[PDB]
């Protein structure tokens, strides 16, 4: 059931010609000509718009494409339309206990301003909440456009994951996006190293914030 | 092409049982044996759970099953538990240029909870935002549930209400919700005033938590 990596976030002005990846093994994608492309919007039926990997069902735009090579596959959107924005998933069939196979999903946004990196600020553990045996790490991303990352927590130089909650990203009155995540340990833990970070990634560039326990008054 | 109606939503206590149909027709699910089933949290890989109307994939639990009665397809959910909270859709063959069809989805909710009380974790701006010239206060309000709240500032006992977003709860890991509100001001704003404080209501209970212009960090 271990989802077939997708790119959450896929980007491109009108007129553009975009791609959307589905990466998969021998033993799904790569070994089967059984992948198909569907359109979605949340709360909504989805819509198969590419089946065996590369059949259209009439009444799907012609600018819809799907294609295979190796063990990704990809569906390609030629002059991008307002109304081509939707979630699109791939599947395959597979050869193990799971019949079938999905992606993780694809957000595809049509780029109305441009692409805008994240504002990232981290705030420390406040001695009132360690003071209270208990230890917290916050980090905000604002303003960024398309409205998609990845986040990663860093326990000086190893990532941590077990205690940390992410929110989705919210549209702004400014159109752009916001989310914030935070990092829960023990006081012990965050004395216990030399600075704990939050990375931010957003369509292939990382943004870091640190922080460190200094001893005070 | 053509949609398989679903109800909206449906809800059940712990250890009850659910149903959730699936109104096709002769021309898709009552004419092949090809009705399947899967699970989905919005923003995630869609899960297989019943394929060919009654086969499951091992891995699944038995407590999900899917069973057929003319043109229509259910999906019954034994003993509902916490975690099957989900988003349920069925699909099925069908005849036409499109080979595979998909019901609008179910939401799943599963009621009588425990209520929870929200953690509150009040911090002060932070150093590189001080830095900056720019100041906000963060209040992350933590694992409550139900998912609804209030939250109201104070700043030396005074109400504020200027300068203040607050998110709309979101689930976390565990079935809990976590929501933030947000203080502008300015640093100079910070320092004059001696506590600002962040008081959360949540089903009737009140918790506040408190701030001031630190010293080091």
């Amino acid at each position: 059931q271990s989802a077939l990596p997708q790119p959450a976030s896929v980007s491109g002005s009108p007129g553009q010609s975009i791609t959307i990846s589905c990466t998969g093994t021998s033993s799904d994608v790569g070994g089967y000509d059984l992948v198909s492309w569907y359109q979605h919007h949340p709360g909504g039926a989805p819509k198969l718009i590419i089946y065996e990997v590369t059949n259209r069902p009439s009444g799907v735009s012609d600018r819809f494409s799907g294609s295979k090579s190796g063990n990704t596959a990809s569906l390609t959107i030629s002059g991008l339309q307002a109304e081509d924005e939707a979630d699109y998933y791939c599947s395959s069939y597979a050869s193990g206990s799971t019949p079938r196979i999905f992606g993780g999903g694809t957000r595809l946004t049509v780029l109305g301003q441009p692409k805008a990196a994240p504002s990232v600020t981290l705030f420390p553990p406040s001695s009132e909440e360690l003071q209270a045996n208990k230890a917290t790490l916050v980090c905000l991303i604002s303003d960024f456009y398309p409205g998609a990352v990845t986040v990663a927590w860093k326990a000086d130089s190893s990532p941590v994951k077990a205690g940390v909650e992410t929110t989705t990203p919210s549209k702004q009155s400014n159109n752009k996006y916001a989310a914030s995540s935070y990092l829960s340990l023990t006081p012990e833990q965050w004395k216990s190293h030399r600075s704990y970070s939050c990375q931010v990634t957003h369509e292939g560039s990382t943004v870091e914030k640190t922080v460190a326990p200094t001893e005070c008054s």
